């Protein structure tokens, strides 16, 4: 509605994005509190996960009465329970699902997706073939339209683009890489109101952002058993955070169906971001989300060697 | 079918846009054989309308067998009869059925559409509103402004911008009234290619376009009986004339489920264009079309004062 979409962006600048408390429903998240040993917060369908872990639960009720050494895997407990640094993600694969679980305060919290066992030479092939051809790079423009058609090449989203910020933090879409019959982006201006400084704070947290699928219902976190503190929990380490509604229906409104935004960092700084946008719903797995990072992240030392 | 959409984009300049063989199914059209006055043209769709008319009809085969007495109002064939220049239309009203019919070349066009009578002074107070708001207008940054927020708030369109073209018809967007959360196309450019010369000149033949829905499927043309002449016949002096599938899968591409464009004319020459994107499909009635028109006329008049 008008009005409520009006009052969301009335408070938009201040929200925080990083306790939705609730989840996109491509994974499936359990939150544990590190000295009382329980599940202090589950998904909404947590159910449809877990079951392919623990046949005996059925229902997100069954969740309440279940032992967290059924649904998780023996190694990834025992790495959250010697691992002392907070939010380092731990990538724990089994032969139907993929954990990815971090420390964060007094909890451990559990990302878990589906996962298909693939086997081929095609991501050290590709590895070796970007980084040679960002290695041949000599101008700073060469260098970053490389980079976007490599994105485009790996990721195959329809159209994948760079914006950089400026002091000030106003955006300008510095390169592109699209199909035909698409509105060409390239040299678009959008002000620094359009991502809210916690929306940039995000990558550095965790580099990666990904969305799916922009038409999924966001799946809100139960209270299983009840914890010592109820402030809510930040899910930023992570990639389930669920989405803001109202940049779910900015993505729409451009015909957007999936999104994928990696950070390019200058030391420290956030230099710009890597953006790519898919007219349909599209999933990329998490060797496909580290295959992109480590390819941007490579591109950014020898950008910064070109300058 | 992204082959396909390569084969299309290598003979999109010379595509026959005004004899496309096929409608979009917002209405359905004759092709009559002035001479004879026999139908020689249906589109495929003709039974949903003109089953209003005659309730005899089911299906497109009873069409071959009916005689256009039986399908429009008499004095619709009688004016078309008795006109004497070509291509000028002629529109009329049923409690069910508004009917929009030309003289062409060797036939009668006939365009139907569904029509629900609604009764109030809406249409008279925002005709009202447009042309006092215009005639305040005292700059041509004034005027293609308030001119874009009318014609925004008439149609109801999420967007409306003004295409303005250079000496060499290459478009730059001059002005734009947009909802919330889409992102700003002002100042915009797109080259010349992007409107093919058989497309500008459509708005010559008709200054109105519509498109009400671009996921709807065209529906084409069927022989009926025989005519004496085998060529396609033009249909570009009514509305329903079936769009390029290219430029469907380009709106997709931009998230535009329904479109309409209004020709801005200095004298007889092409000035620029008024479009109208929406999100979602829509439909304007043919006095909403009207109102359109009108007061994109009334703007133009007022701008060439101005410079
Ligand atoms: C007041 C709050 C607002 C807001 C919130 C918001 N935005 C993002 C992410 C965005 N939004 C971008 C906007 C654009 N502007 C353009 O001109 C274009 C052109 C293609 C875009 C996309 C933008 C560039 C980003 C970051 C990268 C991206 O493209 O996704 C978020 C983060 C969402 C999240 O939870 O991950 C929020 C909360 N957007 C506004 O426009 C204003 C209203
Ligand atoms: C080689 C042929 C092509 C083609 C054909 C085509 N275009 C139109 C109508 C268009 N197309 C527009 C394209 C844009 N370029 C931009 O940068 C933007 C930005 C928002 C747009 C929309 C455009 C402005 C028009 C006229 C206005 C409108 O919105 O309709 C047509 C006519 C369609 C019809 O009614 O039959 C055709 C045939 N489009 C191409 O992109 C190239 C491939
Ligand atoms: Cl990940
Ligand atoms: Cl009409």
């Amino acid at each position: 509605g008008s009005d409520d979409i009006s009052k969301l962006i009335a408070a938009c600048d201040q929200e925080p994005i990083h306790i939705p408390n609730a989840i996109q429903p491509f994974g499936a998240m359990l939150i544990v509190e590190k000295d009382t040993q329980q599940i202090v917060y589950a998904s909404a369908n947590s159910a449809e996960y877990f079951s392919v872990a623990d046949n005996t639960i059925h229902e997100l009720s069954d969740i309440k009465q279940a032992n967290i050494n059924s649904l998780l895997p023996e190694h990834l407990i025992s790495g959250l329970a010697s691992a002392i640094r907070e939010n380092e993600p731990i990538w724990v694969e089994t032969d139907r699902l993929s954990f990815l679980g971090w420390r964060h305060e007094n909890y451990y919290i559990i990302e878990v997706e589906r996962y298909h066992v693939q086997t081929s030479n095609w991501f050290e092939i590709q590895f070796q073939r970007a980084f040679q051809k960002l290695r041949n790079c000599k101008t700073h423009n060469d260098l970053i339209n490389t980079l976007t058609r490599l994105i485009q090449e790996i990721s195959g989203y329809d159209r994948v683009m760079i914006y950089q910020f400026d002091p000030e933090w106003n955006g300008r879409v510095i390169a592109e890489s699209v199909r035909q019959l698409f509105t060409s982006m390239l040299n678009h201006h959008f002000p620094a109101s359009d991502i809210p400084a916690q929306a940039r704070a995000m990558y550095s947290i965790n580099p990666i952002r990904i969305i799916p699928d922009v038409n999924a219902e966001p799946q809100p976190l139960h209270m299983i058993h009840k914890p010592q503190n109820t402030e809510a929990v930040n899910l930023s380490s992570g990639v389930l955070r669920a989405v803001s509604p109202l940049h779910m229906q900015y993505l729409r409104n451009f015909g957007v169906s999936a999104s994928t935004s990696i950070g390019i960092f200058n030391e420290d700084e956030l230099w710009g971001i890597v953006a790519c946008h898919h007219t349909k719903p599209r999933a990329i797995g998490r060797r496909i989300r580290r295959l992109l990072v480590r390819t941007v992240e490579f591109a950014a030392e020898r950008l910064w060697l070109i300058h």
